[PDB]
């Protein structure tokens, strides 16, 4: 009950025992902020549903659906190529 | 010798053996056609140097740096996640 009070101030869930972000995630997504909800989806261990905001933004307004495709290549593996490239190529994106 | 005739024709090699096509291809670096770079470099098996050029190729002055990363993650499983949207949001670029 202590950690969920913290979620509920923070704007993360509205009040009540239903705790599934999806209220949120929409109220983003017609706000006009795709990225901040690709950030909170994914947060939300969720990669499908970011890559149905990212496509969408990418409809309105070149550089979304590259990025993601490029979060569609997700790696566990102790010497994965994309965990080496993305942790030294992170800084360069604005 | 008869595919290593036609190579010669084309552009990839040069007078003799000289076995990398490293020759044609810093012929175009400073040409700058760096599209052309990349795929080139990237028929012979060469994701690492793929990086090399694509990430050289853009701190003159896009997706190219985002690319990068999903040219970096390549698992060839049966189903992986990176397979199928790869294949869709290929037809977005430009």
């Amino acid at each position: 009950e202590e950690r969920i009070l913290a979620l509920q101030l923070c704007g993360w869930i509205k009040k009540g025992t239903d705790v599934d972000v999806g209220p949120f995630l929409n109220s983003l997504v017609q706000e006009g902020e795709w990225e901040r909800a690709a950030a909170v989806a994914l947060f939300n261990l969720d990669i499908r549903r970011a890559i149905q905001i990212l496509n969408e933004g990418a409809s309105s307004e070149l550089n979304l659906n590259v990025v993601a495709m490029a979060l569609s290549g997700y790696t566990d593996e102790k010497n994965s190529l994309w965990r080496e490239m993305c942790s030294t190529l992170r800084l360069q994106l604005n």
